[PDB]
Order: C-alpha cells, then structure tokens, then sequence
C-alpha cells in the first residue's frame, strides 16, 4: 500500500531489482471496463508505476518523475483472467530513462499460454 | 459507479455529450503516488476512461476500445489539490475515433485559476 | 536548407517565432507512400522538424533534443493537395517543453475548407 | 525506390519478410538537422516506412495506413555515422497491427558494436 492505486486493484509484485520489476493482477470486478474486459487505463496505470519504481531504483533512489507514457492495448482480457506486468530498462541516462512494460494474460481455459495484451514505453526525468 | 476504478478513486463525473465529457478528481492519498503528488497512473487512467465514455456516446453506443494513448505530463499535482478532467474529439470516423483529454489543477492557495498539468490523446476503435 | 529533408520535400515556412511556427507543403510525388497519398513519415518529419526550431526560439537559442514524438494520423492526403503545417507550444519550462503540431489539407476541387490530418506532440529536453 | 522519400536521403532496404523488415541509412548531410546529428524527424520517418512495409507484407498487401506513431529518441547519432534499422511485429490481427522499429548506430572508429539510439511502436489500420 505505498501505491494505493495498484493496492486498491489488487496487484501483487513479484520481483524488484533495478534492471526488471514484475509482478500480477487477477482480472477482477475493479479492473475492468463495463463490458467485463480489463480498463485500458488500468494497464497504463499499472504501466506508470511500475516504470516508476524502476526507474527510482536504476538511479540511485533519486527522485524521478514521468513525463510521457505511450501505449498500446493489443488484446483484451476478461473478467476472470490472470494479468502478468514486466517492466524492464529500454535506455537508462543520468537524466533520461526509458521503460518498457509488457503486460499478458493467461485465462480460465487456457492458463499456460501467456498472451500479450498491451505494451508500454514510459519515459522519466530523474532528477 | 459508470467506471467503477475512477470512482473508488473519488472521481465524480460532470458532463457527457458527444462532444465533450467532464468531471473532477479531488487528489486524496488515494490517488498519490508517494511523494504526495498525483499518481501519473491515475492521470492516464482518467485519459482512457473519458475518451472512451466520448467515443461510446458519439458513435452511438456502438462498442468501443481504447487501442493506443500518449499522455504529456507537464506539472504535478499536489495532495489537496482538485483536478479537473476534459475530453474532447479531435477526430471522429465511423471507425477510428481520436479523442483529447486535458488536466487542469487548482489549489487550496489559489482557486480561481486552472493550472494545465496533463495532455493525453487516446486512439479508438468503433464497432 | 538548414532543415534539408524538409527543403528536400518542398517545404515552405511562413511564420517563426517562440510561440508559433507555421509552413506549407505542397504534396508532391516525393511526399507520397506508394498510393498517392501523403506519407505519414513526412508528417513525422515536419513535426519533429518545427517543434525543434520552436523549443530552439523559446528556450533563448539553447541547444534542444526531441526526445519522444507522438503523431496520430487523422486522415490521407491525396497527391495534389496542399498541406499547412502549424506549431504552437503546450507546455514550456526550463528543462521539458513539449510543443503540439497540427497538420492540415486543402484539394484541387476544395481550396477553402481545411481538414484537420494529423496532430502531434513532440518532448524536448532543453540543454 | 519503393519508398521515394527514403530513398532520396540514403536509405538502402535490406531484407523483407512477414516477420522482420530492416536496412540501413548513412548518416549523411541531407539526413541531419543543423548541428550534424541525425534529424530525429528522419528517424520517424524510416519508422512509419518500414512499419508499413511489413504490415502490408504481413496482411498478404492489403491496404493498410499508419495510424499513430510513438518515438523515443535515446541517443543521437553523428554525422558520418551508419544507422541500421529493424521492424518487426509486435502485434499483428486482421484489423490492426502494430509493429515496433529499432534504430542502431555504428560509427567510424567503432564498427562492430551496434548502439540503440531510437525505438518506435508504429499502429497500423489494415484492409
């Protein structure tokens, strides 16, 4: 709960280190958009944290801020699907950095099969 | 509760019309990523969430999903202040619909002027 | 001459100063993807192109480096048509400014009426 | 001369296939804006291009057009430099495709070792 955000959805970290942050979120009632498919802006905002605290951690745990995310929605995932996030260093400066987040989900079917859903790149000033 | 993340987040919508959808975010701990400032996550997570509202009333309710966002963020906001949220279309077609969402902040100091702190352009796609 | 590719292309500037850029381009063969209409790599260009000089103009003749595009392409351009190219700035501070350009056409048969193409936003680091 | 643009600055393409389009451009005086590194605009203008090309590829030449087009610029690259470039997909249905393109730069004295310099995500609208 120090991103209450991601808290409040119900994501779950896995790995931190500075060069690969990863973690997951079951597609459940929060996170979707009305049709019962996850939010797009759910995968942007899972996006932007966890490029985020890459990002802090790659610099030294000086303070950055990110000032453009771009993404793509590729596929939807359902209610019920499991969400698996990768955020991983595209290009690490002093003052820029770059993520890339890749988001996939896996399904009540099919649960072997991770299928990209969305892809990221977020770029930060660290200050 | 038409979005059900944005309003487990405090935000209230105002105006819907095919041309333009509003609403307002108070930034509570909630919304904070941890330095007390607004989350850039929720920021885009309002981005998709209006745009696609708009695109979903001006194509007539046909199903609409969000498949690409690019958003600017210029200036943080500060735990306390209110933000306010704007969409509108830059492009409609029967298929590819572009729509704009800008974020203003105001302050408790000061309350009369709106502070631009976020531009976002959200790509979607119609039936 | 001093933007080659743009001088390549046809490209002529009308207005420059630190809060508006303006040209035109006639689309010309040069300027097409292979149907006969304007290459959205050209589009690209142009932004890229005037936001730099307009960050260059705004930031006191300091050297700027474009960092992140984001284009979207609204609708084609036929060969024959003229473009009118326009960049204003979003956001400008000492370190970031991210400018918008906006591209539009006018026809043969359609002279007066402009329509909108494409819209951009280019980030700028400012040295 | 499948591109006229590209090929007027130098472009020369190298492979092509449904998975994977790549070639290569000198970074000569036609290709630079002023202070002799590669134009930022001509790197997006060599993403839409080969993006393009392997969605048409990709798709069995059905119609396709660049809808939206995100750049990040890492790094520069000098005049005199070699940049080789590479698209491939990332994503590819019967609708829409998006394809990411990677920039690389060797320079004079080191020519074996290949140096990120830019990386697009290109969204594309097929038949």
């Amino acid at each position: 709960a120090i991103d209450p955000p991601l808290h409040m959805l119900g994501f779950e970290f896995d790995e931190l280190s500075p060069t690969r942050i990863t973690g997951r979120l079951p597609v459940s009632p929060v996170c979707c958009q009305p049709f019962k498919v996850l939010h797009g802006g759910v995968s942007a905002l899972i996006a932007e944290s966890l490029a985020s605290m890459g990002a802090h951690m790659a610099s030294g745990f000086k303070r950055v801020a990110g000032i453009q995310l771009s993404i793509n929605h590729l596929k939807s995932a359902d209610l019920g699907d499991l969400v698996f996030a990768e955020a991983t260093p595209v290009s690490t400066g002093k003052t820029i950095q770059v993520w890339e987040v890749k988001l996939w989900k896996t399904t009540q079917k099919d649960k072997a099969n991770k299928i990209l859903i969305s892809s990221s790149r977020v770029t930060l000033i660290c200050n």
